Protein backbone atom coordinates (compact mmCIF):
# COMPACT_ATOMS: atom_id res chain seq x y z
CA UNK A 1 0.00 0.00 0.00
CA UNK A 2 1.21 3.13 -0.80
CA UNK A 3 1.74 5.71 1.82
CA UNK A 4 0.74 4.18 4.65
CA UNK A 5 1.50 6.24 7.08
CA UNK A 6 -1.06 8.69 5.30
CA UNK A 7 1.59 11.57 4.93
CA UNK A 8 0.96 14.75 2.98
CA UNK A 9 2.73 14.13 -0.29
CA UNK A 10 4.16 17.19 -2.24
CA UNK A 11 3.89 17.39 -6.31
CA UNK A 12 6.47 19.06 -8.70
CA UNK A 13 4.58 18.11 -11.91
CA UNK A 14 6.30 19.15 -15.57
CA UNK A 15 5.02 21.34 -17.94
CA UNK A 16 3.89 17.92 -19.89
CA UNK A 17 2.37 16.17 -16.70
CA UNK A 18 0.05 19.44 -15.91
CA UNK A 19 -1.73 19.28 -19.49
CA UNK A 20 -4.14 16.53 -18.28
CA UNK A 21 -5.48 17.07 -14.84
CA UNK A 22 -7.31 13.61 -14.67
CA UNK A 23 -4.72 12.11 -15.38
CA UNK A 24 -2.44 13.49 -12.84
CA UNK A 25 -4.81 13.23 -10.28
CA UNK A 26 -4.87 9.45 -11.02
CA UNK A 27 -0.88 9.32 -10.74
CA UNK A 28 -0.86 11.25 -7.22
CA UNK A 29 -3.68 8.96 -5.98
CA UNK A 30 -1.35 5.65 -7.58
CA UNK A 31 1.55 7.36 -5.64
CA UNK A 32 -1.06 7.10 -2.39
CA UNK A 33 -1.27 10.99 -2.31
CA UNK A 34 -5.05 10.52 -0.91
CA UNK A 35 -4.28 8.61 2.27
CA UNK A 36 -3.32 12.27 3.92
CA UNK A 37 -6.52 13.79 2.80
CA UNK A 38 -4.36 16.55 1.27
CA UNK A 39 -1.95 17.33 -1.57
CA UNK A 40 0.60 19.77 -2.13
CA UNK A 41 0.87 20.93 -6.14
CA UNK A 42 3.73 23.15 -7.25
CA UNK A 43 2.88 24.11 -11.12
CA UNK A 44 6.10 23.81 -13.81
CA UNK A 45 8.17 27.23 -13.67
CA UNK A 46 7.05 27.71 -16.53
CA UNK A 47 3.26 27.93 -16.05
CA UNK A 48 1.14 31.06 -14.45
CA UNK A 49 -2.57 31.74 -13.58
CA UNK A 50 -2.57 35.16 -14.98
CA UNK A 51 -0.13 38.21 -15.86
CA UNK A 52 -0.66 40.51 -12.64
CA UNK A 53 -2.90 40.91 -9.82
CA UNK A 54 -2.28 44.92 -10.52
CA UNK A 55 -5.58 45.40 -11.11
CA UNK A 56 -8.05 43.24 -8.87
CA UNK A 57 -8.64 46.41 -6.40
CA UNK A 58 -12.36 46.80 -8.19
CA UNK A 59 -13.84 43.53 -7.15
CA UNK A 60 -16.60 43.65 -4.70
CA UNK A 61 -17.03 41.53 -1.30
CA UNK A 62 -20.76 41.96 -1.49
CA UNK A 63 -20.54 40.63 2.01
CA UNK A 64 -17.33 40.18 4.53
CA UNK A 65 -17.95 38.03 7.58
CA UNK A 66 -16.68 38.90 10.47
CA UNK A 67 -15.76 35.68 12.64
CA UNK A 68 -16.81 36.18 15.88
CA UNK A 69 -15.11 33.20 18.35
CA UNK A 70 -17.07 31.44 21.34
CA UNK A 71 -15.35 28.60 23.81
CA UNK A 72 -11.69 27.90 24.66
CA UNK A 73 -8.70 28.25 23.01
CA UNK A 74 -8.47 25.63 21.37
CA UNK A 75 -11.80 24.35 21.36
CA UNK A 76 -14.48 26.98 19.66
CA UNK A 77 -16.93 27.85 17.39
CA UNK A 78 -17.27 30.87 15.03
CA UNK A 79 -20.18 32.36 13.53
CA UNK A 80 -20.49 34.45 10.74
CA UNK A 81 -21.46 38.16 11.27
CA UNK A 82 -22.55 40.16 8.17
CA UNK A 83 -21.08 43.34 7.76
CA UNK A 84 -21.77 45.90 4.77
CA UNK A 85 -20.27 45.50 1.26
CA UNK A 86 -16.50 46.89 0.31
CA UNK A 87 -14.05 46.30 -2.59
CA UNK A 88 -10.79 43.97 -2.39
CA UNK A 89 -8.73 47.49 -2.08
CA UNK A 90 -10.81 48.43 0.86
CA UNK A 91 -10.48 45.06 2.13
CA UNK A 92 -6.51 44.80 1.75
CA UNK A 93 -6.78 47.96 3.61
CA UNK A 94 -8.28 47.23 6.37
CA UNK A 95 -6.30 43.63 6.52
CA UNK A 96 -3.55 45.61 6.52
CA UNK A 97 -4.49 48.06 9.61
CA UNK A 98 -3.47 47.99 12.88
CA UNK A 99 -5.84 46.25 14.46
CA UNK A 100 -6.00 43.44 11.89
CA UNK A 101 -2.45 42.95 10.57
CA UNK A 102 -0.21 40.17 11.11
CA UNK A 103 1.56 40.52 14.13
CA UNK A 104 5.44 40.78 14.22
CA UNK A 105 6.80 36.78 14.52
CA UNK A 106 9.65 34.75 13.70
CA UNK A 107 8.68 32.05 11.14
CA UNK A 108 5.53 29.98 10.13
CA UNK A 109 5.72 27.51 13.69
CA UNK A 110 5.69 31.12 15.87
CA UNK A 111 2.90 32.20 13.91
CA UNK A 112 0.82 29.38 14.14
CA UNK A 113 1.80 29.50 18.05
CA UNK A 114 0.05 32.83 18.12
CA UNK A 115 -3.22 31.57 16.54
CA UNK A 116 -4.04 28.89 18.50
CA UNK A 117 -3.19 30.93 21.48
CA UNK A 118 -4.90 34.21 20.98
CA UNK A 119 -7.15 33.56 17.69
CA UNK A 120 -10.59 33.33 20.08
CA UNK A 121 -10.03 37.01 21.21
CA UNK A 122 -10.36 38.72 17.74
CA UNK A 123 -12.73 38.58 15.33
CA UNK A 124 -11.20 38.76 11.41
CA UNK A 125 -13.13 39.46 8.72
CA UNK A 126 -13.00 37.17 5.74
CA UNK A 127 -14.46 37.79 1.95
CA UNK A 128 -15.34 33.98 1.30
CA UNK A 129 -17.63 32.38 -1.00
CA UNK A 130 -17.67 35.12 -4.19
CA UNK A 131 -18.55 33.21 -7.12
CA UNK A 132 -15.59 34.34 -9.93
CA UNK A 133 -12.19 33.14 -11.40
CA UNK A 134 -9.31 35.21 -11.00
CA UNK A 135 -7.51 32.53 -13.78
CA UNK A 136 -6.80 34.27 -17.11
CA UNK A 137 -9.02 32.61 -19.76
CA UNK A 138 -5.65 32.11 -22.58
CA UNK A 139 -4.07 29.87 -18.94
CA UNK A 140 -4.74 26.33 -20.37
CA UNK A 141 -3.30 24.35 -17.52
CA UNK A 142 -4.79 24.08 -14.24
CA UNK A 143 -7.55 26.59 -15.10
CA UNK A 144 -9.57 25.81 -12.20
CA UNK A 145 -13.00 27.90 -14.44
CA UNK A 146 -12.27 24.91 -16.98
CA UNK A 147 -12.18 21.60 -15.23
CA UNK A 148 -14.80 18.70 -16.12
CA UNK A 149 -17.51 19.44 -14.20
CA UNK A 150 -19.31 16.93 -11.95
CA UNK A 151 -22.36 16.75 -13.30
CA UNK A 152 -20.02 15.76 -16.50
CA UNK A 153 -19.02 13.01 -14.35
CA UNK A 154 -21.62 11.48 -12.63
CA UNK A 155 -23.14 11.26 -16.19
CA UNK A 156 -20.13 9.74 -17.39
CA UNK A 157 -20.12 7.00 -14.57
CA UNK A 158 -23.37 6.53 -14.08
CA UNK A 159 -25.26 7.43 -17.04
CA UNK A 160 -27.75 9.74 -15.75
CA UNK A 161 -28.09 13.47 -16.99
CA UNK A 162 -28.64 16.16 -14.34
CA UNK A 163 -29.01 19.89 -14.10
CA UNK A 164 -26.64 22.25 -11.89
CA UNK A 165 -23.50 23.70 -12.49
CA UNK A 166 -20.35 23.72 -11.12
CA UNK A 167 -18.32 26.90 -10.86
CA UNK A 168 -15.38 28.52 -8.46
CA UNK A 169 -15.38 30.56 -5.72
CA UNK A 170 -12.60 33.81 -4.40
CA UNK A 171 -11.80 33.84 -0.70
CA UNK A 172 -10.12 37.13 0.47
CA UNK A 173 -8.50 36.78 3.52
CA UNK A 174 -6.89 38.66 6.25
CA UNK A 175 -4.32 36.96 9.28
CA UNK A 176 -6.48 34.66 11.68
CA UNK A 177 -9.29 34.05 9.22
CA UNK A 178 -9.93 30.16 9.75
CA UNK A 179 -11.98 27.53 8.33
CA UNK A 180 -13.33 25.36 10.32
CA UNK A 181 -13.15 21.47 10.43
CA UNK A 182 -15.23 19.92 7.39
CA UNK A 183 -15.23 17.31 4.69
CA UNK A 184 -16.85 18.80 1.27
CA UNK A 185 -19.98 19.05 -0.04
CA UNK A 186 -21.59 15.19 -1.24
CA UNK A 187 -17.25 14.29 0.10
CA UNK A 188 -15.87 15.76 -3.22
CA UNK A 189 -12.54 17.21 -3.83
CA UNK A 190 -11.25 20.29 -3.80
CA UNK A 191 -8.50 21.94 -5.45
CA UNK A 192 -7.16 25.66 -4.04
CA UNK A 193 -5.02 27.55 -5.65
CA UNK A 194 -3.20 30.55 -3.68
CA UNK A 195 -3.53 33.16 -5.75
CA UNK A 196 -1.92 35.88 -3.96
CA UNK A 197 -0.63 37.27 -0.75
CA UNK A 198 -0.01 35.45 2.28
CA UNK A 199 0.39 31.71 3.44
CA UNK A 200 -2.78 29.62 4.54
CA UNK A 201 -1.71 26.99 6.73
CA UNK A 202 -4.08 23.59 6.55
CA UNK A 203 -4.91 20.78 9.28
CA UNK A 204 -6.44 17.68 7.71
CA UNK A 205 -7.22 14.39 8.90
CA UNK A 206 -6.42 11.34 6.70
CA UNK A 207 -9.77 9.24 5.38
CA UNK A 208 -9.82 6.52 6.80
CA UNK A 209 -9.69 7.91 9.79
CA UNK A 210 -12.30 10.97 9.87
CA UNK A 211 -14.82 8.73 12.05
CA UNK A 212 -12.32 9.21 14.96
CA UNK A 213 -12.54 12.91 14.29
CA UNK A 214 -16.17 12.66 14.51
CA UNK A 215 -16.25 11.02 17.41
CA UNK A 216 -14.00 13.97 19.13
CA UNK A 217 -15.97 16.80 17.96
CA UNK A 218 -19.30 15.20 19.47
CA UNK A 219 -17.82 14.42 22.56
CA UNK A 220 -16.39 18.46 22.50
CA UNK A 221 -19.31 20.52 21.04
CA UNK A 222 -22.49 18.31 23.11
CA UNK A 223 -25.13 20.53 22.71
CA UNK A 224 -24.16 20.61 18.59
CA UNK A 225 -24.32 17.15 18.00
CA UNK A 226 -27.45 16.69 20.18
CA UNK A 227 -29.26 19.14 17.94
CA UNK A 228 -27.65 17.41 14.50
CA UNK A 229 -26.07 13.71 13.24
CA UNK A 230 -23.64 15.61 11.37
CA UNK A 231 -23.20 19.05 12.34
CA UNK A 232 -19.59 19.59 11.05
CA UNK A 233 -21.35 19.93 7.91
CA UNK A 234 -22.37 23.38 9.44
CA UNK A 235 -18.74 24.41 9.38
CA UNK A 236 -18.37 26.16 12.54
CA UNK A 237 -16.08 24.21 14.96
CA UNK A 238 -12.79 24.36 15.94
CA UNK A 239 -10.05 22.10 17.35
CA UNK A 240 -6.47 22.80 17.84
CA UNK A 241 -3.65 20.52 17.07
CA UNK A 242 -2.67 20.34 20.34
CA UNK A 243 -6.18 19.12 21.88
CA UNK A 244 -6.38 16.51 18.16
CA UNK A 245 -3.00 15.11 19.78
CA UNK A 246 -3.85 14.76 23.31
CA UNK A 247 -7.39 13.09 22.01
CA UNK A 248 -4.99 10.62 19.86
CA UNK A 249 -6.35 11.88 17.16
CA UNK A 250 -4.23 11.09 13.45
CA UNK A 251 -3.58 14.49 11.64
CA UNK A 252 -1.06 16.26 9.67
CA UNK A 253 -0.38 19.85 9.32
CA UNK A 254 1.28 22.27 5.85
CA UNK A 255 1.80 26.13 5.07
CA UNK A 256 0.14 26.42 1.43
CA UNK A 257 1.88 29.61 0.11
CA UNK A 258 1.32 31.89 -3.04
CA UNK A 259 1.35 29.99 -6.45
CA UNK A 260 0.75 26.64 -4.55
CA UNK A 261 -2.04 24.52 -5.37
CA UNK A 262 -4.00 21.99 -2.62
CA UNK A 263 -6.05 19.25 -3.34
CA UNK A 264 -8.72 18.02 -0.71
CA UNK A 265 -9.75 14.00 -1.35
CA UNK A 266 -12.65 13.04 -0.73
CA UNK A 267 -13.97 12.73 3.23
CA UNK A 268 -10.53 14.16 4.16
CA UNK A 269 -11.48 16.06 7.26
CA UNK A 270 -9.82 19.63 6.99
CA UNK A 271 -9.39 22.96 8.42
CA UNK A 272 -6.94 26.19 9.05
CA UNK A 273 -6.53 30.21 8.99
CA UNK A 274 -4.84 32.29 6.89
CA UNK A 275 -1.43 34.19 7.50
CA UNK A 276 -1.87 37.98 6.13
CA UNK A 277 -4.28 39.03 3.28
CA UNK A 278 -4.58 36.79 0.60
CA UNK A 279 -6.59 35.81 -2.07
CA UNK A 280 -7.45 31.87 -2.87
CA UNK A 281 -9.51 30.40 -5.39
CA UNK A 282 -11.52 27.24 -4.88
CA UNK A 283 -13.91 24.63 -6.70
CA UNK A 284 -15.20 21.31 -6.34
CA UNK A 285 -14.50 18.04 -8.10
CA UNK A 286 -15.40 14.58 -9.14
CA UNK A 287 -13.70 11.28 -10.16
CA UNK A 288 -14.98 7.86 -11.15
CA UNK A 289 -13.28 7.09 -7.24
CA UNK A 290 -15.15 10.09 -5.53
CA UNK A 291 -18.70 8.09 -6.56
CA UNK A 292 -18.68 5.75 -3.61
CA UNK A 293 -17.81 8.43 -1.17
CA UNK A 294 -20.84 10.45 -2.49
CA UNK A 295 -23.27 7.61 -1.97
CA UNK A 296 -21.94 7.14 1.74
CA UNK A 297 -21.69 11.10 2.93
CA UNK A 298 -23.42 12.07 5.43
CA UNK A 299 -25.54 15.11 5.49
CA UNK A 300 -27.35 17.15 7.70
CA UNK A 301 -31.11 17.78 7.85
CA UNK A 302 -31.86 19.94 10.63
CA UNK A 303 -31.88 23.30 8.77
CA UNK A 304 -28.53 24.68 9.44
CA UNK A 305 -26.13 23.42 6.49
CA UNK A 306 -27.90 24.92 3.59
CA UNK A 307 -26.37 24.46 0.33
CA UNK A 308 -26.20 25.07 -3.10
CA UNK A 309 -28.66 23.77 -5.94
CA UNK A 310 -26.47 21.41 -7.58
CA UNK A 311 -26.17 19.29 -4.13
CA UNK A 312 -29.99 18.74 -5.00
CA UNK A 313 -29.43 16.58 -8.19
CA UNK A 314 -26.07 14.59 -6.35
CA UNK A 315 -28.65 13.46 -3.23
CA UNK A 316 -31.49 12.70 -5.27
CA UNK A 317 -29.41 10.20 -7.46
CA UNK A 318 -26.69 9.03 -5.28
CA UNK A 319 -28.27 8.93 -1.78
CA UNK A 320 -32.69 8.23 -2.81
CA UNK A 321 -33.31 6.98 0.56
CA UNK A 322 -32.34 10.55 2.46
CA UNK A 323 -33.59 12.45 -0.52
CA UNK A 324 -36.73 13.56 1.22
CA UNK A 325 -35.67 14.37 4.77
CA UNK A 326 -32.49 15.94 2.95
CA UNK A 327 -34.81 18.41 1.51
CA UNK A 328 -37.14 19.32 3.96
CA UNK A 329 -33.70 20.53 5.66
CA UNK A 330 -33.19 22.70 2.82
CA UNK A 331 -36.84 24.08 3.09
O1 LIG B 1 -9.55 28.62 1.87
C1 LIG B 1 -10.53 28.44 2.65
O2 LIG B 1 -11.03 29.31 3.46
C2 LIG B 1 -11.27 27.16 2.73
N1 LIG B 1 -10.98 26.26 1.57
C3 LIG B 1 -11.32 25.01 1.54
O3 LIG B 1 -11.93 24.45 2.51
C4 LIG B 1 -11.03 24.21 0.33
O4 LIG B 1 -10.40 24.71 -0.62
O5 LIG B 1 -11.54 23.06 0.33
MG1 LIG C 1 -10.78 45.15 -10.14
NI1 LIG D 1 -12.79 22.68 2.01
ZN1 LIG E 1 -27.34 20.21 10.80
Amino acid sequence: AQNPNCNIMIFHPTKEEFNDFDKYIAYMESQGAHRAGLAKIIPPKEWKARETYDNISEILIATPLQQVASGRAGVFTQYHKKKKAMTVGEYRHLANSKKYQTPPHQNFEDLERKYWKNRIYNSPIYGADISGSLFDENTKQWNLGHLGTIQDLLEKECGVVIEGVNTPYLYFGMWKTTFAWHTEDMDLYSINYLHLGEPKTWYVVPPEHGQRLERLARELFPGSSRGCGAFLRHKVALISPTVLKENGIPFNRITQEAGEFMVTFPYGYHAGFNHGFNCAEAINFATPRWIDYGKMASQCSCGEARVTFSMDAFVRILQPERYDLWKRGQD
